[PDB]
């Protein structure tokens, strides 16, 4: 399977297989 892992820092968090 397609795979994404995702991670982001503004704090505002943002935390994402086929």
């Amino acid at each position: 399977a397609q795979k994404l892992v995702f991670f982001a820092e503004d704090a505002q968090k943002l935390v994402x297989e086929d």
